[PDB]
RNA sequence: ACGAGUGUCGUACCAAG
RNA sequence: ACUUGGUAGUACACUACU
C-alpha cells in the first residue's frame, strides 16, 4: 500500500528466479490486501484493528471473571469480535470473489462455537464481511450485524494489488509450475479437522515397538514433534528447528564421512567388458541348467510358428468344391508306412464326394438358405466342408490313434479319476542353447525360410492400404512406397496373410462341433487347407481350438517349416505335408488375425531409412516376432533392452544381472536363435562404446542451436547383419519389448507365482529383519539421525507459509466438501467388502482333491473341483470377501448410516479411528513382462484415510498435479533438455574460466539412470511416521489420528483370492516346502498379515518426497566431497515414484575422472541406501551423454523418444469396442507417435493400417457385408466422415493438431475453397467465411449437403441418438454416431447393492415416475451427479436406466469380443431409433449395420439444409475456437520454402497457447456451472467461468438449442394432450450433451512436440510443424502470406567442440 | 500333439445303455 | 472303455495415481 511497501515488492518479484518464491510473493499479496481490508474496515466500524486473536484471549476480555483453565475454548483463530448489548459478534474479513469460502468458514465458526456460546449463556453472533475486489462491494451474512450497522461504505481501492499480481503473473504466466502451485488460494480459515485426538495410539503394539527401536533421545524428541502445535506457538517452525540442530552434529559427521571417501576411491567400477559378460553367462547357464531340463534333441522343440505354408498353384483353380476333390485325392494317395499314414489315408477317403460335385454344391446351397448326415460317394456330408466320421472307412484302432494321440482328444484322464501316479512332477524342458547342434540347426531353420519365402508370390499388389493411402506414402517418401511394395511382393505378405485368413476361417466354424466330425478350413491359397477337429464351442469359458496344416506342393523342401511340421508325404501329383495338431486360446488366435498388421509396421520400422540393412534379413526376423505366441520370445525380449543398455553403458551391474536374475526361455529354435543374438549384441555393447560420437556445439550465450549426437552409421545392428545409428540401435533395443504379446500368463501357475512372491518377501522380512535403523547402509534400514535431519531441513525449506500451505491442500482435494464430489469415492473401480456373503457367492456332493481336507464321511464320495461351497467347509477360519464397485460401495455406506453429509475431512478423521483392521486381496495385471506384477484392492475406508495421507504428501512433492503416475507427461521430455542445456553451458563457462589461467582442469559429464528395487514391497514404513510427526501443517490430534491408521496399517492382512484357494485344494500331493502352507497354518486360514509392503502404489506420492530428501542428501556430499578438491560441481536430480534420473557435472584438475565416477557411484549406492531403498542393477547404469528418464531420452542434449512403440502398441492393443472407437484410439496414438518425432511416410503407414484392421474386424472392406458405400452418396470412402465406417482425409498436420476433429475441419476448408470467389481464394479463413451468406444451396452437392447435414444436426445438435438415452448423464454421449451393444454381465450387476434398490424401485407402482419428475425438477442432477446424500442416492438410481451405464460395469473380454466380430457377423447389434425416438443372446441390439446405414440416410433426407445452418456450422466449428482458426489460416495461406536438412531437434510447446483457448475450465465445470446457473462453483474462479459461460450461453442462443427444444417440447405436449416427463427429461438429457460436447471440442490438447529449430511465437511453432510433416528426408520452411492468427575443443571425458 | 509350468492345470461337461 | 442323446457367451476381471 504504502511506497516502501510496494517498491519492496517489486524489487522481489524482479529478484525472483524459481516458481516457489513466485508462490511466496502471491500469498504475500494477499495477505497484504486481507490486512489492508480489515484495517479499512475497522476504521469505518469505529472498532480497533485486531487480526488473528485467539479465541481465549476473546473470551477473556469479555469474561475476565472465569478462569482460563476452566473453558476450554474452541481452536479457531478469529480475525476480530465486538462484545456489545450482552451479544458477541466474531468479525471474519474476506477479499475473496465467490461466496464459497465465506459459506465454509461460517459453518465451521457456526459449528465450533455453538458449544462455547451455550456453556457460557450468552449468544454468539458469527459475521464474515466479503469485499469483491472487482465490484468493490460488501456482502454481509448477519442480519443482526446489518441491523447495528445500518450503513456501512468502505472506500478503498486495490488497484495496487492488482497491477502486482498482474505483473507477477506475466513474469510467471509461461511456467506450468506457478500456475498450479497458487490455483486454489481461496483462504477459508484455519480449524482442526477433528476435535480430540488418538489416545490409544500411544498403546499400539506397532507404535511400542517403533519406539523402543529408538534411542531414548529420539523417543523424547518424537513424543514431543507429534504433541506440537504449530498453530498456538509462538513459531510454527520451533520443533523442526530445535530437531534439525540436535542431530545438526550427527548429520555433518556423516556428510564430511562420506564426502573424505573421493580419496579413497580406486577408480575401479564395474566396467561391462567381455569377460564380465562371459562370466556372468556362464554363471547363468549353470543356474538354469540347475533350475531347467535341458534337452539336446531336435524332436522336443516346441513350434516358432504353428503354421506351415507353401506357394499356391497357379494352374490349379481356387474353386471351392475343387480344391476339396484336389485335397481328398491327395490325401488318399499317401505313399510309404508311417504312425498316422493310415489315418490320414482313410481320413481323406471320407471326404471323396468324388463324381458328385454338383449335388454337393447343391446340398450345401440348400443347407445355407435354410443335423442329419446325407451320404454322397463315400461321403457324410453336414454342412460346407464339414465331414462325419465313417466308422466304416476307418479302422477303430487307427480312428482312436489319430483322436487320441495325434490331436490329444480324450486321451487324459479326468480330474476325478486321475491317481497319484497319473500326476507328473518335473521340471519344465526347454532346449540348449549353448549347444552348438542346437544353434545350427536354428541358423538351419532360418536360412530355409528365408529361402522360401523371399520369392516372389507372382501376384500384382493390390489391397486396401495400397489403394487407399498410397498416393500420401509415396509423396511423404517414395523410399517408404518402394519397400511396401517390396513387401507385398514377398511370400513372406502372402504367408502371414494365409496363415490370418485361415485362422479367421477356423474361428468362424468352431461352434456347432461333434465328436464323430471333423472340419475343412481353406483360404485364398489352394495349397493350404486346415483340418479342424472336435472341441468345445470357441464362445465358451476357456475354449481351445484343435486344428492341423496341409500343404500340397510340387517339389520337396518348398515347405515353409518353423518347427511345426509332423510329415512330407509322396502322393499323386507331388508332395503332401501334415503338421502336427495345435491347440490354442482365443488370445493367441487374436494374435495371429491380426499379426499382418504388427509384421508390416515392424518390418518398416526397422528398415527405415537404412541402405545398409537387407529387407529380406528384416522380414524374416520380423515374421517370426510377429508370429510369437509363447512365452519364449517374451523371456528374451525384456531383459535384451537392460542387458545390452547395461553392456553398453560405462558401469553397470550387468553381470550381476545375467548371473542371477537372466533365464532364458528357449522352447522353441527361433528362442535359440535370439538368444544367441542377445548374447552376441550384449558382448559386442562395449566394443562400439568407443565408437559414440558428438556433435559440435553452436551456442550463442542465448539458444544452443546445434546439439546432439552424430548421425554416423558405425554402430553393430543387433537383430540383422548391417550398421546402424546410435539412434537406430536404441531402437532396435526398445522395438522388441513392444512386440506386446500381452494375456499369455495363466492364472493357474501366475497366481501361485505372485502369492510366492509376496509370501517370500513377507518371510524374509519377518525371520531375517530384526534391526529398524542402522549407520552402515545395512539392507532394508534407515539411518535414523540422518533421516530426521533431512526431514527437518526439507520440510523447512517447503512450508513457506503453512497456513495458506494447508489450506491450499484443503481447497486443492475438497476436504471442506461432501465426499460425493471427488471422483475416486464415486469411480466405477473395484474395491473389497468384508462380510457375510453365502448367498451371492454360492450360486450330488463332492469330496476334494487334498487329502488332508476329506472327512469321513466325504471319503466315499466323487471327487471334484473346489467351488466356494467345498472351500468354505474346508477352511474353519475362513474370512468372507467378495468385490463390489466403489460407487455402489458409497451408496451402500450413505444408506446405512456409516457415512453422512459431513466434510469428507471429518469422516476420514473419525474413520482412521474407527476402521481399525485392514483387509486386502491382490490379482495380476497381466502384463507383458516375463514376470507379473500383483495388484492390491483394498476396502472403501482404506482408500479414505490413504486419500487423506496422499493428499497431504502430494502438496510438496514436485510432481504435476494433475497428471498421474501411471502415466508421466511429455513435459518431461522438455525438462530433460532444459537440464542438459545448462550442465552444457556450466561445462563451457566453467572450463574457459579455469582454463584461462592457463595441471590443466578438466571436465565430467556423468549421468546415472536408476530404478528402485522392491519399491514397495521392502522398504521401511516407520520412517514415514516421522514425516508426519514432524509435519508443521498438522494438529496434534490430527498426528495422533493419522499415525493410528499407519499403526494399523502395518498389521493388514492380505485375502488369498478364492481361485488360488482351488488351485491348492486341488492337488492331492503335498508340496515339499509349501511357503503357502506355512504362511496360512496349513491352509487354516486364507489370510495372512504383511507388515513393511506398503502394498503396489498405495504411497506413491509420500515415497517420491522421501525419495527427493534421500537425493538431496546426496547432492550435499557429493558438493562437499567436490569443495574437497577445489572444483565446480552442478547436480541435477529428477525424481519419480521409483525412477531417478541424476546429472551430474563436474570440473576438476586434482584426480582422475575414474576415481570421481566411482566415488559417485559408491555414494549414490549408499544414499539410496541410508533412506530404506536399493538401486535395481537390472535397470540402473551409468553414461555420459544418454539421459533415460520415464521412457523418454536425451542424447547429450538432443530429446528423443522411441516413437514406434506408439506405433506398435496401436495394433497390438484393441478393445473391439467398435469400428469408430478403435479407429479413433489407432488415429489418437499415431497422433501421439507424430508428436514424438515420427516420419511423416510412417505416421502415414500406421493410419493405413489402421483404417485396414478396423475394416477386416468389422466387414467394412469393399464387397463385404457392412461396406457404407452404397448406402451414402459418395464415391469414395474419403467421402464418408469416419464416425460413418469411412475413411480419414486430412493433412497429417491437421491430424497433429486436432486428432479427430481434423477430418471435419479440413472438409469445411474444402468446401470453402471450391465455393469462395476466384478473388477471394487466399485471404484469411475469417473473410473467406464472411462470403458463406452469398453461397447457393441448390449448387452444392449430394454428398456436400449429406456431410453439412451431418455435422448441423449431428455435430452440432442431437437430432438421432446413438443409443437409448434415458439414465445417461451429459457427458455419456461422444462423437460416435453408430456404437455396436456390448455384454451386460448378470452377474456383475447382481453384486451390487445399489442395483437391487433400482430393481425394487423399478418393480413398484409409480417409483420411476417419482425419480424422473424429481430429476426433472433438478436439472442439474444430469451434469454432476449429486453432491450430497439424497442427490447421488437419487442420481445413482437414475443413472442405472442407462443400459449404456450398465454395460460399462459389466466385462468386456477383448478376446471375447474378438470372436462376437467373427461369429456373429449378421447379428443386430446397433440401437438406432431414427429422429429423438420417431433364449436371447447377451449382445443384442436393434439393427444392423446395413438397417442402420439406411435408417440414417432416410433420416438424413428428410431433414432441411438452409444458408443459415452453413453459416452455423462455420460459426461454431471454426470461428468459435482461436485454434481452428489458426490452423485453417496455416493451410490456406502456407508457402513451402527452400528445402533444409534435419539436423538437431527441440522439445516445443505452441508458444502462448493460452491465448488460443476459447474457454479456460474444463467441460464438467463449464456444465455444472450453467445448469446451476452459478458462475461460482466448488473448482471454478468465477471471473473465468462468467466468461466461459458467456461463451456457451452464445453458442446456445445462436444455434436455438433451447428455444427448438422448447417447441418440441410444447408439440409434444400438444400431441399427446398431457405433459410427458419421459420425453422432457429425453431433451434435457440431449441438450446438456450436446453443450457437454461443443465445450470439450473447444479444448485441444496441445502438447510437447519434437521439431526442427525452436519455436518463439505461435507463427514459429504452426511454420515449423507444418514443414516438418512435408517429407521424411528434409523439411521446409513455411511463409504465410497473411497474419494466421571460431572453434574450439573442450577438456571433458565425452570430447567436444563449441562454436562460440 | 499343443498351451502353461523348476505348484499337481487345460487337454469340453452331463445322462442313459 | 465304447455308442446314443442332451448342455455350455467372456479372464465373472481387476487399482493406486487424473
Ligand atoms: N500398475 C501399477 N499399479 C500400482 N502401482 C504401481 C503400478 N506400477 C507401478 N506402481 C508403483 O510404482 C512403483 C514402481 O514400480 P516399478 O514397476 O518401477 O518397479 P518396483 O516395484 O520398484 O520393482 P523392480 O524395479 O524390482 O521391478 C511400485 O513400487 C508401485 O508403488
Ligand atoms: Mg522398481
Ligand atoms: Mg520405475
Amino acid at each position: 500500500m504504502d511506497y516502501q511497501e510496494y517498491q519492496q515488492f517489486l524489487a522481489r518479484i524482479n529478484t525472483a528466479r524459481d516458481a516457489c518464491v513466485a508462490k511466496d510473493i502471491d500469498v504475500d499479496l494477499l495477505m497484504a490486501r486481507k490486512d489492508y481490508f480489515g484495517r479499512e474496515l475497522c476504521k469505518s466500524l469505529n472498532i480497533e484493528y485486531r487480526n488473528d486473536v485467539p479465541f481465549i484471549d476473546i473470551i477473556l476480555d469479555i469474561r475476565p471473571e472465569v478462569d482460563p483453565l476452566t473453558i476450554d475454548a474452541p481452536h479457531i483463530t478469529p480475525d476480530n469480535y465486538l462484545y456489545i448489548n450482552n451479544v458477541l459478534y466474531i468479525i471474519d474479513y474476506k477479499v475473496s470473489v465467490s461466496n464459497e469460502s465465506s459459506v465454509i468458514t461460517y459453518d465451521k465458526y457456526y459449528e465450533l462455537t455453538r458449544d462455547i456460546s451455550d456453556r457460557l449463556s450468552i449468544p454468539i453472533e458469527i459475521v464474515i464481511i466479503r469485499i469483491d475486489p472487482v465490484s468493490r462491494d460488501l456482502h454481509i451474512n448477519s442480519d443482526r450485524f446489518k441491523e447495528l450497522y445500518p450503513t456501512i461504505v468502505v472506500d478503498i481501492n486495490f488497484n495496487q494489488f492488482f497491477d502486482l499480481k498482474q505483473l507477477l503473473y506475466e513474469k510467471f504466466g509461461d511456467d506450468e509450475e506457478f500456475l498450479l502451485k497458487v490455483a486454489h488460494g481461496d483462504f477459508t480459515l484455519t480449524a482442526p479437522w477433528c476435535k480430540t485426538g488418538c489416545p490409544e495410539f500411544w498403546k499400539h503394539p506397532i507404535y511400542k515397538e517403533f519406539k523402543m527401536s529408538m534411542p531414548v533421545p529420539e523417543r523424547r524428541l518424537f513424543e514431543e514433534s507429534v504433541k506440537f502445535n504449530a498453530y498456538e506457538s509462538e513459531r510454527w517452525n520451533t520443533n523442526l528447528v530445535k530437531i534439525r540442530e540436535y542431530t545438526k552434529k550427527d548429520y555433518s559427521e556423516h556428510i564430511s564421512k562420506s564426502a573424505k571417501n573421493i580419496f579413497l576411491a580406486s577408480g575401479f567400477y564395474k566396467q561391462p567388458n567381455k569377460n564380465e559378460i562371459s562370466e556372468g553367462w556362464t554363471l547363468m547357464v549353470e543356474r538354469v541348467q540347475d533350475q531347467r531340463e535341458i534337452s539336446k534333441s531336435l524332436h522336443d522343440q516346441k513350434p516358432s510358428i504353428h503354421f506351415i505354408w507353401g506357394a499356391h498353384n497357379p494352374g490349379n483353380s481356387n474353386n471351392a468344391t475343387f480344391k476339396l476333390i484336389l485335397l481328398s485325392k491327395s490325401l488318399q494317395s499317401i505313399k510309404g508306412i508311417s504312425t498316422y499314414t493310415e489315418a490320414f489315408k482313410s481320413l481323406g477317403k471320407m471326404m471323396d464326394i468324388g463324381d458328385k460335385a454338383i449335388e454337393y454344391e447343391e446340398f450345401c446351397m440348400s443347407l445355407k438358405s435354410k443335423l442329419e448326415p446325407k451320404q454322397i460317394n463315400n461321403a457324410l456330408v453336414l454342412w460346407e466342408q464339414q465331414f462325419m466320421i465313417n466308422n466304416d472307412l476307418i479302422d477303430k484302432s487307427e480312428k482312436l490313434k489319430l483322436f487320441k494321440n495325434f490331436c490329444g482328444i480324450g486321451k487324459h484322464k479326468q480330474f476325478k479319476n486321475k491317481m497319484l501316479e497319473d500326476l507328473e512332477v518335473s521340471k519344465p524342458k526347454i532346449l540348449d542353447f549353448d549347444d552348438a547342434n542346437m544353434y545350427l540347426a536354428s541358423l538351419t531353420m532360418m536360412e530355409q525360410s528365408k529361402k522360401i519365402l523371399s520369392k516372389s508370390n507372382g501376384l500384382k499388389p493390390d489391397n486396401f492400404i495400397l489403394n487407399e493411402f498410397g498416393s500420401r506414402i509415396k509423396d511423404a517418401n517414395k523410399e517408404t512406397y518402394d519397400n511396401m511394395h517390396k513387401i507385398f511382393e514377398t511370400g513372406y505378405w502372402q504367408c502371414i496373410s494365409d496363415f490370418s485368413t485361415l485362422m479367421k476361417n477356423i474361428l468362424s466354424v468352431s461352434q456347432y462341433n461333434r465328436h464323430n466330425t471333423f472340419r475343412i478350413a481353406m483360404c485364398a491359397n489352394n495349397n493350404v487347407f486346415a483340418i479342424v477337429f472336435p472341441s468345445a464351442d470357441i464362445k465358451t469359458k476357456k475354449a481351445t481350438v484343435v486344428y492341423s496344416i496341409i500343404v500340397l506342393h510340387k517339389e520337396e523342401e518348398n515347405i515353409f517349416n518353423p518347427g511345426c511340421l509332423h510329415g512330407t508325404f509322396k502322393c499323386m501329383n507331388g508332395y503332401i505335408s501334415i503338421s502336427r495338431a495345435i491347440r490354442l486360446d482365443k488370445e493367441r488366435c487374436q494374435r495371429i488375425v491380426s499379426s499382418p498388421g504388427l509384421f508390416l509396421t515392424t518390418c518398416l520400422l526397422f528398415k527405415h531409412d537404412n541402405p545398409t540393412l537387407v529387407m529380406s534379413d528384416i522380414m524374416n526376423f520380423s515374421i517370426y516376432t510377429s508370429l510369437s505366441i509363447t512365452k519364449s520370445v517374451l523371456s528374451l525380449t525384456e531383459p535384451a533392452r537392460y542387458m545390452i543398455m547395461n553392456s553398453l553403458a560405462i558401469s553397470s551391474n550387468v553381470k550381476d544381472y545375467i548371473a542371477e536374475k537372466f533365464s532364458p526361455y528357449t522352447k522353441t529354435l527361433f528362442s535359440v536363435y535370439m538368444t544367441r543374438l542377445i548374447k552376441n549384441a550384449c558382448f559386442d555393447a562395449y566394443d562400439q562404446r568407443q565408437r559414440v560420437q558428438l556433435r559440435d556445439i553452436y551456442l550463442s550465450d542465448y539458444d544452443i542451436t546445434q546439439k546432439g549426437i552424430k548421425d554416423n552409421r558405425e554402430l553393430t545392428s543387433i537383430w540383422f547383419p548391417g550398421s546402424v545409428t546410435l539412434k537406430e540401435y536404441l531402437t532396435q533395443i526398445y522395438l522388441p519389448f513392444y512386440f506386446n504379446a500381452k494375456g499369455l500368463h495363466e492364472k493357474h501357475h501366475v497366481m501361485v507365482d505372485l502369492a510366492k512372491t509376496i509370501l517370500e518377501i513377507e518371510c524374509e522380512q519377518r525371520e531375517n529383519i530384526k534391526e529398524i535403523w542402522s549407520t552402515n547402509c545395512t539392507k532394508q534400514t534407515v539411518n535414523l539421525k540422518i533421516l530426521i535431519h533431512s526431514l527437518c531441513k526439507n520440510l523447512l525449506a517447503d512450508t513457506s507459509r503453512h497456513n495458506h500451505l494447508r489450506n491450499r491442500i484443503e481447497n486443492r482435494n475438497n476436504f471442506r466438501r461432501s465426499i460425493t464430489t471427488i471422483s475416486t469415492f464415486t469411480s466405477s473401480k473395484s474395491c473389497l467388502k468384508i462380510g457375510d456373503f453365502r448367498k451371492e457367492k454360492e450360486l450330488r456332493k463332492m469330496r476334494l482333491a487334498n487329502p488332508m481336507f476329506v472327512t469321513d464321511e466325504q471319503v466315499c464320495l466323487e471327487v471334484g473341483h473346489c467351488n466356494y461351497e467345498m472351500l468354505r467347509n474346508a477352511m474353519p477360519n475362513y474370512t468372507d470377501y467378495i468385490s463390489t464397485k466403489v460407487f455402489d460401495r458409497l451408496y451402500e455406506l450413505l444408506d446405512k448410516k456409516v457415512l453422512t453429509d459431513k466434510p469428507v475431512i471429518e469422516q476420514i478423521m473419525d474413520m482412521m479411528i474407527d476402521h481399525k483392521k485392514f483387509y486386502f486381496t491382490f490379482f495380476n495385471k497381466g502384463q507383458k513382462t516375463s514376470k507379473d506384477r500383483e495388484i492390491f484392492v483394498g476396502e472403501y475406508e482404506a482408500k479414505m484415510c490413504m486419500y487423506a495421507v496422499e493428499r497431504i504428501a502430494k502438496e510438496r512433492c514436485k510432481l504435476n498435479p494433475d497428471e498421474m503416475i501411471s502415466e508421466p507427461g511429455d513435459g518431461k521430455l522438455k525438462v530433460l533438455e532444459q537440464k542438459s542445456e545448462q550442465e552444457i553451458r556450466f561445462l563451457v563457462e566453467t572450463t574457459r574460466q579455469k582454463n584461462r589461467e592457463i595441471g590443466k582442469a578438466k571436465g565430467l559429464k556423468m549421468e546415472i539412470n536408476a530404478d528402485m528395487s522392491k519399491w514397495s514391497a521392502q522398504d521401511v514404513f516407520y520412517k514415514y511416521f516421522w514425516l508426519i510427526a514432524l509435519d508443521p501443517i498438522l494438529y496434534p490430534q490430527e498426528k495422533e489420528r493419522i499415525l493410528y491408521f499407519m499403526c494399523n496399517y502395518m498389521d493388514k492382512e492380505l485375502i488369498l483370492p478364492d481361485e488360488l484357494l482351488f488351485n491348492l485344494l486341488d492337488q492331492k500331493v503335498a508340496y515339499q516346502n509349501d511357503i503357502i502352507a506355512t504362511m496360512t497354518n496349513q491352509l487354516n486360514s486364507n489370510t495372512v498379515l504383511i507388515k513393511r509392503n506398503w502394498l503396489q502404489g498405495n504411497f506413491n506420492y509420500t515415497s517420491s518426497y522421501v525419495h527427493s530428501c534421500a537425493m538431496s542428501v546426496y547432492k550435499e556430499i557429493l558438493k562437499e566431497a567436490i569443495t574437497l578438491l577445489d572444483g565446480s560441481i552442478l547436480v541435477n536430480s529428477l525424481v519419480h515414484s521409483d525412477d531417478n534420473q541424476t546429472s551430474i557435472t563436474i570440473v576438476q584438475d586434482k584426480m582422475e575422472n575414474d576415481k570421481i565416477i566411482d566415488f559417485a557411484m559408491k555414494e549414490f549406492e549408499r544414499a539410496c541406501l541410508t533412506f530404506g531403498c536399493q538401486a535395481n542393477m537390472k535397470k540402473t547404469y551409468v553414461t555420459n551423454c544418454i539421459k533415460e528418464f520415464v521412457s523418454l531420452f536425451n542424447l547429450y542434449g538432443e530429446p528423443f523418444s522411441i516413437y514406434g512403440r506408439f506405433l506398435l502398441t496401436s495394433v497390438g492393443d484393441c478393445a473391439y469396442i467398435g469400428p469408430y472407437e478403435d479407429l479413433a484410439s489407432r488415429i489418437s496414438s499415431a497422433q501421439t507417435a507424430i508428436k514424438h518425432g515420427c516420419p511423416p511416410s510412417l505416421a502415414w503407414v500406421s493410419i493405413a493400417i489402421s483404417h485396414w484392421m478396423t475394416s477386416l474386424t468389422y466387414n467394412m472392406l469393399p464387397g463385404q457385408s457392412n461396406d457404407p458405400i452404397d448406402y451414402f452418396p459418395a464415391e469414395n470412402r474419403k467421402d464418408i466422415p469416419i464416425e460413418l465406417n469411412g475413411v480419414l482425409d486430412a493433412p497429417l498436420s491437421m491430424i497433429s493438431t486436432v486428432g479427430l476433429e481434423s477430418g471435419n475441419l479440413y472438409f469445411l476448408i474444402k468446401l470453402l475453397s471450391k465455393y469462395t470467389p476466384v478473388m477471394q481464394k487466399r485471404e484469411s479463413v475469417v473473410n473467406q467465411i464472411a462470403e458463406v451468406k452469398n453461397w447457393k444451396v441448390e449448387d452444392l452437392t449430394d454428398n456436400e449437403i449429406f456431410r453439412l447435414k451431418i455435422l448441423r444436426y449431428l455435430v452440432l445438435d442431437a437430432e438421432m441418438d446413438p443409443s437409448d438415452i434415458m439414465g445417461e448423464t451429459s457427458d455419456m454421449r461422444g462423437r460416435s454416431i453408430l456404437t455396436p451393444r456390448k455384454f451386460t454381465t448378470a452377474g456383475s450387476l447382481r453384486k451390487l447393492y445399489s442395483f437391487s434398490k433400482y430393481q425394487d424401485r423399478l418393480s413398484s407402482p409409480g417409483g420411476m415416475v417419482e425419480l424422473f419428475t424429481y430429476l426433472l425438477e433438478k436439472p442439474e442432477l444430469l451434469v454432476t451427479k449429486g453432491e450430497d446424500m439424497k442427490d447421488y442416492m437419487e442420481s445413482v438410481i437414475f443413472r442405472y436406466n442407462s443400459k449404456r451405464f450398465k454395460e460399462s460395469l459389466s466385462i468386456q473380454n477383448p478376446a471375447q469380443l474378438f470372436i462376437e466380430q467373427i461369429l456373429f457377423s449378421h447379428k443386430p447389434v446397433i440401437d438406432f431409433s431414427g429422429i429423438r425416438d420417431k433364449k436371447e443372446p447377451d449382445i443384442l441390439g436393434k439393427v444392423t449395420f446395413t438397417e442402420a446405414y439406411r435408417l440414417l440416410m432416410r433420416d438424413l433426407s428428410s431433414l432441411e439444409l438452409t444458408n443459415d445452418d452453413i453459416q452455423v456450422i462455420y460459426s461454431y466449428i471454426i470461428l468459435n475456437d482461436p485454434m481452428m482458426i489458426t490452423i485453417a489460416n496455416t493451410h490456406i495461406l502456407s508457402i513451402y520454402g527452400s528445402p533444409q536438412r534435419r539436423m538437431g531437434m527441440s522439445c516445443s510447446t505452441m508458444p502462448e497457447f493460452r491465448n488460443l483457448k476459447l474457454i479456460h475450465h474444463s467441460p464438467a465445470l463449464v456444465l455444472r456451472a450453467y445448469s446451476k446457473n452459478n458462475p461460482d462453483i466448488q473448482g471454478a474462479d468465477p471471473t473465468e467461468m462468467a466468461r466461459d459461460l458467456v461463451h456457451l450461453k452464445e453458442f446456445v442462443e445462436n444455434t436455438n438449442l433451447e428455444e427448438k427444444m422448447k417447441v418440441r417440447i410444447a408439440m409434444n405436449e400438444a400431441e399427446k394432450g398431457q405433459r410427458d416427463i419421459v420425453f422432457e427429461l429425453k431433451e434435457m438429457t440431449r441438450f446438456y450433451q450436446v453443450c457437454y460436447e461443443y465445450v470439450k471440442s473447444t479444448e485441444h490438447k496441445i502438447k510437447v512436440f519434437i521439431l526442427p529449430a525452436k519455436s518463439y511465437t505461435t507463427t514459429d511453432f504452426c511454420s515449423l510443424m507444418q514443414g516438418n510433416l512435408i517429407k521424411d528426408k528434409e523439411w521446409y520452411t513455411v511463409h504465410y502470406l497473411k497474419q494466421i492468427l571460431e572453434g574450439e575443443a573442450i577438456h571433458s571425458t565425452p570430447i567436444f567442440n563449441i562454436y562460440y
